[PDB]
């Protein structure tokens, strides 16, 4: 029968497509494990500092 849509075009299509849907899973996908890791994030922990005064008997 006549062709009307040459294969052509989906011989380009079919890598630009797979290899374009594979590029937005891979940096979903990695943002997603990251965005999990950030649950708590230990380290680089701030503790309190001065919280009662001492002063000394001198008062001069």
């Amino acid at each position: 029968e006549p062709r009307t849509h040459p294969t052509w075009l989906l011989h380009i299509f079919i890598p630009f497509s797979i290899i374009a849907f594979i590029f937005i899973a891979t940096v979903i996908a990695l943002r997603k494990q990251l965005s999990q890791k950030l649950y708590s994030s230990k380290d680089t922990t701030k503790r309190p500092v001065t919280t009662t005064k001492r002063e000394v008997n001198s008062a001069i």
